[PDB]
Formats: C-alpha cells, structure tokens, sequence
C-alpha cells in the first residue's frame, strides 16, 4: 500500500526523459513498491514503437521549428508534447497481462482525479489503436480528448504512462502531426488550474482509487545507471528514434 512519488524530469532532453521510463519499468521487480512519476517534456513529437518517423510526421517542418523527435517503448500512435503538457507514468506489480484492465483502472483514476477540479471526463470508446480520438486509452471531456496514454505489460511488472493537454499549443499540436483542431481540448479551457493542481488532483485520484500512499521519493542509483544505459545504447541513438534499431 506504501508507494514511490517520483518528480522526475528531464525537461530539454525527451529522450532522456523516455530513457527513465524504461529504466524503472525495467528495473521493476515483482512486490517492489508501486511507482507513480510526473514528467513535461519541451517541444516534441513522440512515435510509437511500431511507426517510422518519416510516415508520421514531417521531418522537415520539426526541424525547422525546433521540434524534437523521439520514439517510446510503448506501442501506440504519434503525439505532439510541449510543457503545457504533463506526463505521468505508473509502474507495478502485475499477476496477468489483461491490457483492457489496465487501461480501464488507470481511467478510473483518472476521472477521479479529475472530478475533484470539476471537470468531467470519460474514456474513450473504441478499441483501434490508429484512430486519432475516442480510444479507450483516451480520456475525453465531452467530445475532447484532453489525455492519451499507452502502456506494455511482461511478467511481474506493467507499465502505464500517459499525457494529459493541460495547457498545450493545440494548434501547433494539430499542425506537426500528419477538424483534428476541434476534437482536442486542454483542462484549462474547462478550469483554470495550474499544472501543480494537477498533478496533486491525480495524486489524489490514484491514491484513492488504487489506495496506495505515493509518497515523494528519489530515482535509485540502479534506476538511475539502467537509464543512463538505456539512454547512451539508445534513446541517444538515431535508429531507434527513426524506427529501424
Ligand atoms: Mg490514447
């Protein structure tokens, strides 16, 4: 029931941040204690696990405005993150690998959360991983996604990580990735709240609803060099961002 706050950030450096991920998913062991950690990432586009950068997104306009380019563990589709977004991740113990549930009890404890700062909100509805919007992995507030997420699940451990529009250029969202505009909201157009308020929403929410005590804690040495490793074997590398590694 006791469990690890992690703020833990990288903010300039995407693929570092994406590196720590990885590194406590992985150093994960059965009956560790349950990992919650909050994250921002600068001007960015993240693919997933199975694209190829050049299929998703433009390289060229990225480059031109100082867009970095990154690639996660997780599976999933494209998305655009700047620091008016805020990341979360969740790492625990896992007895099956039922991915549905998983999703389904993250979006419990998301719409708790969010229900403290007034704002209602649901999951999405369909299951297809390459539709924009209105995924279960989603959380919508009426027909606006304000939150995707993505996860990957192995024996003994799962991991679950998702990024909430809080306060994010929806439009330079819209225009990096290859209508779209009006299906996306930020939790600021409904309340104003700061990123803090926030993240203390959600650590309320999970800690209910999961009822684990997340409290504030650091990176551990190991979780700390299996990143570093991680991150100079290849999150730093160009195959891996691009989809060929
Ligand atoms: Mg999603």
């Amino acid at each position: 029931m006791e469990g690890r706050l992690l703020l833990l950030e990288t903010p300039g450096n995407t693929r570092m941040s994406l590196a720590y991920d990885e590194a406590i998913y992985r150093s994960f062991q059965y009956g560790d204690k349950p990992i919650l950690r909050f994250y921002r990432h600068d001007r960015s586009v993240i693919i997933g696990y199975f694209q190829v950068a050049e299929e998703e997104v433009d390289l060229d306009y990225m480059k031109k405005n100082g867009i970095m380019l990154a690639r996660r563990y997780t599976g999933g589709g494209a998305v655009y993150h700047d620091l008016g977004d805020l990341n979360f991740s969740v790492v625990r113990s896992s007895d099956d690998m039922d991915i549905t549930s998983m999703f389904r009890t993250m979006n419990e404890a998301v719409v708790n959360s969010l229900r403290i700062l007034g704002l209602d909100a649901r999951p999405g509805e369909l299951n297809d991983v390459s539709i924009p919007v209105n995924k279960k992995t989603d959380i919508m507030a009426g027909e606006k996604k304000i939150m995707g997420a993505a996860g990957a699940m192995r024996k003994g451990a799962k991991l679950w990580h998702a990024a909430m529009l809080v306060h994010t250029d929806l439009d330079m969202l819209s225009a990096v990735l290859k209508s779209t505009r009006e299906r996306v909201a930020n939790v600021t157009d409904f309340v104003d709240v700061s990123i803090d308020e926030v993240r203390n929403a959600l650590i309320r929410g999970f800690s209910e609803t999961l009822h684990i005590d997340f409290r504030e804690d650091t990176i551990t040495e190991k979780e700390e060099s299996l990143a570093r490793e991680l991150f100079d074997k290849k999150y730093s590398t160009e195959e891996w961002n691009m989809g060929l590694l």
